Protein backbone atom coordinates (compact mmCIF):
# COMPACT_ATOMS: atom_id res chain seq x y z
CA UNK A 1 0.00 0.00 0.00
CA UNK A 2 1.57 3.08 -0.96
CA UNK A 3 0.47 6.38 0.64
CA UNK A 4 -1.42 4.68 3.18
CA UNK A 5 -1.30 4.65 6.89
CA UNK A 6 -0.73 1.47 9.38
CA UNK A 7 -3.92 -0.23 10.43
CA UNK A 8 -3.30 -1.00 14.35
CA UNK A 9 -3.60 -4.42 15.10
CA UNK A 10 -5.95 -6.89 14.36
CA UNK A 11 -8.74 -3.52 13.26
CA UNK A 12 -8.92 -5.28 10.10
CA UNK A 13 -9.74 -8.85 11.21
CA UNK A 14 -10.90 -10.42 7.64
CA UNK A 15 -7.75 -9.68 6.24
CA UNK A 16 -5.35 -12.76 5.47
CA UNK A 17 -1.59 -13.94 4.18
CA UNK A 18 -1.06 -16.33 1.60
CA UNK A 19 1.68 -17.81 2.53
CA UNK A 20 4.67 -20.15 0.64
CA UNK A 21 8.02 -19.49 3.06
CA UNK A 22 6.92 -15.70 2.67
CA UNK A 23 4.08 -13.56 2.20
CA UNK A 24 3.10 -13.21 -1.72
CA UNK A 25 -0.24 -12.32 -1.32
CA UNK A 26 -3.76 -11.18 0.54
CA UNK A 27 -6.99 -12.34 0.94
CA UNK A 28 -10.50 -12.15 3.06
CA UNK A 29 -12.13 -14.68 5.14
CA UNK A 30 -15.96 -15.09 4.20
CA UNK A 31 -16.77 -17.42 6.48
CA UNK A 32 -14.58 -20.26 8.97
CA UNK A 33 -13.45 -22.65 6.34
CA UNK A 34 -13.03 -20.45 3.37
CA UNK A 35 -11.26 -17.55 1.66
CA UNK A 36 -11.29 -15.31 -1.51
CA UNK A 37 -8.19 -14.41 -3.13
CA UNK A 38 -7.41 -13.47 -6.88
CA UNK A 39 -6.67 -16.36 -9.52
CA UNK A 40 -3.30 -15.00 -10.16
CA UNK A 41 -2.62 -15.40 -6.85
CA UNK A 42 -2.94 -19.02 -7.09
CA UNK A 43 0.38 -21.65 -6.74
CA UNK A 44 0.17 -24.66 -4.24
CA UNK A 45 1.23 -25.03 -0.93
CA UNK A 46 -0.62 -22.36 0.34
CA UNK A 47 -0.60 -21.99 4.41
CA UNK A 48 -3.32 -19.06 5.27
CA UNK A 49 -2.12 -16.97 8.20
CA UNK A 50 -5.02 -15.23 9.96
CA UNK A 51 -4.67 -12.67 13.08
CA UNK A 52 -1.39 -11.44 11.49
CA UNK A 53 -0.10 -7.84 12.14
CA UNK A 54 3.40 -8.07 11.93
CA UNK A 55 3.78 -11.14 9.21
CA UNK A 56 7.54 -11.97 10.48
CA UNK A 57 7.21 -11.78 14.17
CA UNK A 58 4.54 -14.17 15.83
CA UNK A 59 3.05 -12.16 18.56
CA UNK A 60 -0.14 -14.24 19.07
CA UNK A 61 -3.67 -14.33 17.87
CA UNK A 62 -1.94 -15.67 14.82
CA UNK A 63 -3.80 -19.53 13.67
CA UNK A 64 -2.00 -20.51 10.29
CA UNK A 65 -3.73 -23.17 8.31
CA UNK A 66 -3.11 -24.80 5.13
CA UNK A 67 -5.39 -24.88 2.22
CA UNK A 68 -7.13 -28.25 1.55
CA UNK A 69 -8.47 -26.83 -2.10
CA UNK A 70 -8.15 -23.89 -4.29
CA UNK A 71 -10.53 -22.91 -7.30
CA UNK A 72 -9.12 -20.67 -9.43
CA UNK A 73 -12.89 -19.60 -11.95
CA UNK A 74 -12.92 -21.53 -14.75
CA UNK A 75 -13.14 -18.41 -16.63
CA UNK A 76 -10.28 -17.05 -15.80
CA UNK A 77 -8.19 -15.67 -18.25
CA UNK A 78 -4.57 -14.90 -17.17
CA UNK A 79 -3.71 -12.53 -20.12
CA UNK A 80 -6.71 -10.12 -19.58
CA UNK A 81 -6.92 -11.00 -15.66
CA UNK A 82 -10.98 -10.77 -16.30
CA UNK A 83 -12.75 -13.09 -13.82
CA UNK A 84 -9.80 -13.11 -10.86
CA UNK A 85 -10.99 -14.96 -8.44
CA UNK A 86 -10.31 -17.66 -6.42
CA UNK A 87 -11.91 -19.37 -3.41
CA UNK A 88 -9.39 -21.29 -0.47
CA UNK A 89 -10.98 -24.02 1.59
CA UNK A 90 -8.92 -24.19 4.73
CA UNK A 91 -7.96 -27.99 5.85
CA UNK A 92 -9.72 -27.04 8.90
CA UNK A 93 -12.07 -24.49 10.38
CA UNK A 94 -10.50 -21.21 12.12
CA UNK A 95 -11.82 -20.28 15.35
CA UNK A 96 -13.04 -16.91 15.10
CA UNK A 97 -13.06 -14.25 17.15
CA UNK A 98 -12.63 -10.23 17.57
CA UNK A 99 -9.31 -10.66 16.16
CA UNK A 100 -10.46 -13.13 13.37
CA UNK A 101 -13.63 -12.67 11.75
CA UNK A 102 -15.12 -13.09 8.24
CA UNK A 103 -16.46 -10.42 6.16
CA UNK A 104 -19.86 -10.24 3.98
CA UNK A 105 -20.56 -10.91 0.25
CA UNK A 106 -22.31 -7.66 -1.02
CA UNK A 107 -25.95 -7.73 -2.03
CA UNK A 108 -25.53 -5.06 -4.65
CA UNK A 109 -23.03 -3.92 -6.25
CA UNK A 110 -21.47 0.24 -4.96
CA UNK A 111 -21.59 2.81 -6.64
CA UNK A 112 -18.93 5.33 -7.89
CA UNK A 113 -17.82 7.48 -5.04
CA UNK A 114 -18.44 4.95 -2.28
CA UNK A 115 -15.32 5.07 -0.16
CA UNK A 116 -13.86 1.62 0.58
CA UNK A 117 -11.11 0.44 2.76
CA UNK A 118 -7.96 -1.42 1.13
CA UNK A 119 -5.31 -3.76 3.09
CA UNK A 120 -2.38 -5.64 2.77
CA UNK A 121 1.44 -6.52 3.19
CA UNK A 122 2.18 -4.84 -0.11
CA UNK A 123 5.04 -2.64 -1.00
CA UNK A 124 4.71 1.20 0.25
CA UNK A 125 7.22 2.81 -2.64
CA UNK A 126 5.81 3.33 -6.20
CA UNK A 127 9.55 3.68 -6.98
CA UNK A 128 11.49 0.31 -5.64
CA UNK A 129 10.75 -2.39 -3.31
CA UNK A 130 9.79 -1.78 0.44
CA UNK A 131 7.49 -4.12 2.10
CA UNK A 132 6.33 -3.21 5.67
CA UNK A 133 5.79 -5.68 8.76
CA UNK A 134 2.51 -4.43 9.48
CA UNK A 135 -0.53 -4.21 8.01
CA UNK A 136 -1.24 -1.15 5.96
CA UNK A 137 -4.35 0.34 5.25
CA UNK A 138 -5.93 3.28 2.55
CA UNK A 139 -9.29 4.39 2.28
CA UNK A 140 -10.20 5.24 -1.18
CA UNK A 141 -13.18 5.73 -3.76
CA UNK A 142 -14.78 3.68 -6.51
CA UNK A 143 -14.35 5.55 -9.64
CA UNK A 144 -17.10 6.11 -11.93
CA UNK A 145 -16.59 3.40 -15.03
CA UNK A 146 -16.00 6.57 -17.71
CA UNK A 147 -12.72 7.53 -15.78
CA UNK A 148 -11.45 4.31 -15.23
CA UNK A 149 -11.85 3.17 -19.45
CA UNK A 150 -10.59 6.28 -19.69
CA UNK A 151 -7.58 5.34 -17.95
CA UNK A 152 -7.53 1.83 -19.30
CA UNK A 153 -8.37 2.10 -23.17
CA UNK A 154 -9.88 -1.82 -23.99
CA UNK A 155 -8.93 -3.57 -20.95
CA UNK A 156 -11.36 -3.02 -18.69
CA UNK A 157 -14.80 -5.77 -18.67
CA UNK A 158 -17.83 -5.36 -16.70
CA UNK A 159 -16.08 -7.89 -13.96
CA UNK A 160 -13.89 -5.07 -13.08
CA UNK A 161 -13.92 -1.32 -11.21
CA UNK A 162 -11.27 1.08 -10.51
CA UNK A 163 -10.64 2.81 -7.09
CA UNK A 164 -8.24 5.43 -6.20
CA UNK A 165 -6.82 8.85 -6.91
CA UNK A 166 -6.14 9.96 -10.43
CA UNK A 167 -3.28 12.28 -8.71
CA UNK A 168 -1.47 9.26 -7.87
CA UNK A 169 0.38 8.88 -4.49
CA UNK A 170 -2.07 6.55 -2.79
CA UNK A 171 -2.75 2.95 -4.23
CA UNK A 172 -2.56 -0.51 -3.24
CA UNK A 173 0.69 -2.53 -5.34
CA UNK A 174 2.19 -5.59 -5.74
CA UNK A 175 2.01 -7.68 -2.70
CA UNK A 176 -1.70 -6.71 -1.81
CA UNK A 177 -3.07 -8.40 -5.01
CA UNK A 178 -5.70 -11.08 -3.77
CA UNK A 179 -6.64 -8.60 -0.67
CA UNK A 180 -9.91 -7.37 0.12
CA UNK A 181 -11.66 -3.55 -0.80
CA UNK A 182 -14.32 -3.16 1.74
CA UNK A 183 -17.24 -1.01 1.36
CA UNK A 184 -19.35 -0.39 3.96
CA UNK A 185 -18.88 -3.59 5.97
CA UNK A 186 -19.14 -5.78 2.34
CA UNK A 187 -16.32 -6.86 0.37
CA UNK A 188 -16.75 -5.21 -3.15
CA UNK A 189 -13.63 -5.95 -4.30
CA UNK A 190 -10.18 -8.02 -4.64
CA UNK A 191 -7.31 -5.90 -5.85
CA UNK A 192 -5.95 -7.37 -9.08
CA UNK A 193 -3.87 -5.00 -11.18
CA UNK A 194 -3.15 -1.40 -12.26
CA UNK A 195 -0.16 0.25 -14.31
CA UNK A 196 3.05 0.57 -11.51
CA UNK A 197 1.71 1.78 -8.11
CA UNK A 198 0.30 5.24 -7.67
CA UNK A 199 0.85 6.49 -10.91
CA UNK A 200 -1.22 9.88 -12.16
CA UNK A 201 -3.76 8.46 -14.33
CA UNK A 202 -3.60 4.80 -13.66
CA UNK A 203 -5.42 3.98 -10.76
CA UNK A 204 -5.85 0.19 -8.85
CA UNK A 205 -8.44 -2.16 -10.64
CA UNK A 206 -10.37 -4.42 -8.53
CA UNK A 207 -12.40 -7.75 -9.07
CA UNK A 208 -16.41 -7.01 -9.12
CA UNK A 209 -17.32 -9.40 -5.96
CA UNK A 210 -20.67 -8.38 -6.68
CA UNK A 211 -20.68 -10.20 -10.19
CA UNK A 212 -19.57 -13.04 -8.26
CA UNK A 213 -22.40 -13.66 -5.31
CA UNK A 214 -23.67 -16.63 -6.83
CA UNK A 215 -21.10 -18.42 -8.07
CA UNK A 216 -19.36 -18.55 -4.90
CA UNK A 217 -22.03 -19.76 -3.07
CA UNK A 218 -22.75 -22.22 -5.18
CA UNK A 219 -19.84 -23.46 -5.39
CA UNK A 220 -18.88 -23.44 -1.15
CA UNK A 221 -22.13 -25.24 -1.40
CA UNK A 222 -21.03 -28.25 -3.32
CA UNK A 223 -17.58 -28.55 -2.15
N1 LIG B 1 -3.22 -0.72 -7.75
C1 LIG B 1 -2.21 -1.09 -8.51
N2 LIG B 1 -1.56 -0.21 -9.24
C2 LIG B 1 -1.87 -2.46 -8.46
C3 LIG B 1 -0.54 -2.85 -8.71
C4 LIG B 1 -0.19 -4.21 -8.63
N3 LIG B 1 1.01 -4.71 -8.86
C5 LIG B 1 0.81 -6.00 -8.64
C6 LIG B 1 1.78 -7.02 -8.83
C7 LIG B 1 2.98 -6.77 -9.52
C8 LIG B 1 3.91 -7.80 -9.71
C9 LIG B 1 3.66 -9.06 -9.23
C10 LIG B 1 2.48 -9.32 -8.53
C11 LIG B 1 2.25 -10.60 -8.03
C12 LIG B 1 1.20 -11.38 -8.48
C13 LIG B 1 1.00 -12.66 -7.96
C14 LIG B 1 1.85 -13.17 -7.00
C15 LIG B 1 2.90 -12.40 -6.54
C16 LIG B 1 3.10 -11.11 -7.04
C17 LIG B 1 1.54 -8.30 -8.33
O1 LIG B 1 0.35 -8.56 -7.67
N4 LIG B 1 -0.44 -6.25 -8.34
C18 LIG B 1 -1.10 -5.13 -8.31
C19 LIG B 1 -2.42 -4.82 -8.05
C20 LIG B 1 -2.84 -3.47 -8.12
CL1 LIG B 1 -4.58 -3.16 -7.85
CA1 LIG C 1 2.90 -12.14 13.20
Amino acid sequence: IVGGYTCGANTVPYQVSLNSGYHFCGGSLINSQWVVSAAHCYKSGIQVRLGEDNINVVEGNEQFISASKSIVHPSYNSNTLNNDIMLIKLKSAASLNSRVASISLPTSCASAGTQCLISGWGNTKSSGTSYPDVLKCLKAPILSDSSCKSAYPGQITSNMFCAGYLEGGKDSCQGDSGGPVVCSGKLQGIVSWGSGCAQKNKPGVYTKVCNYVSWIKQTIASN
